[PDB]
DNA sequence: GGTGTACAAGTATGAAATGTCGTTT
DNA sequence: AAACGACATTTCATACTTGTACACCTGATAG
DNA sequence: GGTGTACAAGTATGAAATGTCGTTT
DNA sequence: AAACGACATTTCATACTTGTACACCTGATAG
């Protein structure tokens, strides 16, 4: 009925403390379970390791066969190439693909996609994106002057923005599948000026029109008309207000250079292609754009109605958090010698 | 020092089979490994377990709180929406989130994301793929004629196609990230035609270049003459060309119009928005995608040179599956209702 | 910048499994 | 002694909870 | 259909574990 | 007898190998 390689062994141990000899357990052995017993050999071994004070039940281990790499040999290739397949390692290796995939589980490793990144900067732009840092950074040292900073940007809204679905379902069965986005489709363009108060003013404009240099010129007054009324600390302190913004085209006509000279403000630097210290860019539209995820809008209407009760909603500390996010970004901006940062 | 519940029932089991008795067994435990051993009482118990039969040495199964929901209401939610979240699957149970995660898991339930689907087609869209598929298919039945279909189509070829990288490494480390494809930067539109037996006529359009109802006209003759050099059959058979090509602006001006039916070519019955039913597409297309793929290149000659060596590595096979692809693919699109098909 | 999924550690369930101790064999 | 019979007291997978780690998402740019 | 990963069986490693003997406590 | 030394035989978790199964890619459209 009952013998086990594990249990004959503890029956053996229950003998040894009754002090009972080595061929004496391996009679009672065969008394009380028949002749499927091992040997009094094993039992007198057994007992050789019992006095020796050993009395792990389990198997020391077996001979195995030799590694046909090391688990550092493996590592030294990853060092160099961090992105890598397994029948690429394999190949190098000496060995199959499967094997890789073993090695890998058993080692830490495990896969994960590279980050997507706004630009292939030169030297050039890295310095130029360094050294506004380390100048930006050097003031707020001196004076903390977040509070005075004013900023926007402007970011296209596409009526139909889906999502790639993904399903919970057993294997080989097909997920939900969704519609493309069509390139060309219906688009408004909102246009949105901000500070750590909360959002100053904003225009949302009609499908398929943009931002000229004209347009823009009208829009820093209208603008500058809703701060006064918005920001009572201003009227007095109108040559105080810190601009910051992108380097567009329409951002550096003669109409527009202008119109700052005349309203006295101080305009920030912004290093070329820098959406990682633009405000607008990686916190404001960044929380915008989930908000949006497989968000359908049929009208303009709806649009401009959604945006209010989004920016309604948002408490005047999450603008706050954004602008004042500012420094460790530079701190970063910095400290990787110009390149983008996580 | 000894002791362990598992063991110490294997022990009865040995005294069991030793026909000794149940208060016998016990003094030689307690004399055996010590104090540090169960009563009399318990002995007594396994031992009536022993003459039922059982000699399981693990416990029966506990007692275990109740299931506060059940394995088909779960599947129920996933019946009528099968990608939500595990939040929203949570929160319609009345439970948590995490408690979701382990019984998706109990279940052979894995998530994967679906396809993208190149547009979102409504009744009257689907019914025309439908109905161009039944006609199409009705003839092919009557007589098979995919060998003088001749088709073609055109695409972009950037110069420049970065990939997202993927990368191996230990949990919460940076992976190889990639600078983002530029989207106006340099490109060469490809314009291609061919049949089963292969490539008949191509032009690379120079950087920026663009075809005009004009230059679409020239290159049907082009072709044209191409194609009677390299398709000796239709010196004889001038008329028995089949022409397959998107419904583009291009593909029906006038004066495009004309061209064909001096030709005459018959033209192919082909619905809207309808490139999986377009061999040039979803076949040759498709396969340049991997080949491009992480490929770069600096000049248009490198382009065209790539091409070249592209289409002669292609064997005859190739060009012939993806022309006979098309019976399947019709009799896809007329059973799923005009839908697309995966 | 926000969200989704799956590890790691705590609570409570509740039928085994177990100690007590006078009673029956 | 030897084993039961009721009645009390501890085990321990289990089916959840909460806490937390962390992939991967989100915004881009300039013209 | 193309490419990449991971599951499922199959196969030889090779030191332990076990057996078989003629020896010595 | 009860246990040891050699010397020959069987185990069994490994470290790999084919075959797969199967997730996700890749081509888009028309104005």
């Amino acid at each position: 009925f009952v013998p086990n390689k594990e249990q004959t062994r503890t029956v053996l141990i229950f003998c040894f403390h009754l002090k009972k000899t080595a061929a004496e357990s391996h009679r009672m052995l065969v008394e009380a379970f028949g002749e499927q017993v091992p040997t009094v050999k094993t039992c007198e071994r057994w007992f050789q390791r019992f006095k020796s004070g050993d009395f792990d039940v389990d198997d020391k281990e077996h001979g195995k066969p030799p590694k046909r790499y090391e688990d550092a040999e493996l590592q030294a290739l990853l060092d160099e190439d961090d992105a890598q397949t397994q029948k690429q390692l394999a190949e190098q290796l000496e060995v199959s693909q499967q094997a890789v995939s073993n090695r890998l589980r058993e080692m830490g490793k495990i896969q994960k996609v590279g980050r997507w990144v706004p630009h292939e900067l030169n030297e050039r732009q890295m310095e130029r994106r360094k050294n506004t840092c380390e100048i930006l950074l050097s003031r707020y040292k001196r004076k903390s002057f977040l509070h005075r900073i004013v900023t926007g940007d402007e970011k296209w809204i596409f009526f139909v923005n889906p999502k790639r679905k993904k399903s919970y379902v057993d294997p080989g069965q097909p997920a939900t599948s969704t519609a493309r986005p069509n390139r060309f489709g219906k688009k408004t363009m909102l246009c949105v000026w901000w500070d750590q108060s909360g959002v100053i003013y904003y225009e949302l404009l009609k499908p398929g029109e943009t931002v000229n240099a004209a347009r823009y010129q009208q829009q820093l007054i209208n603008l500058n008309r809703a701060l006064q009324r918005k920001r009572p600390e201003y009227q007095k302190r109108q040559h105080r207000v810190i601009f910051l913004h992108a380097n567009a085209p329409s951002h550096t006509a003669r109409a527009v250079r202008d119109t700052l000279e005349t309203l006295n403000w101080e305009v920030l630097p912004h290093a070329a292609y820098s959406p990682d210290l633009a405000p607008s860019d990686y916190h404001l539209f960044a929380s915008m754009g989930h908000a949006l995820a497989e968000q359908r809008f049929d009208s303009y209407e709806s649009v401009k109605k959604w945006l209010d009760e989004w920016f309604a909603a948002k408490d005047d500390e999450f603008y706050w958090r954004g602008i004042h996010k500012l420094p460790e970004r530079w701190e970063k901006c910095v400290a990787s010698d110009g390149k983008y940062f996580e």
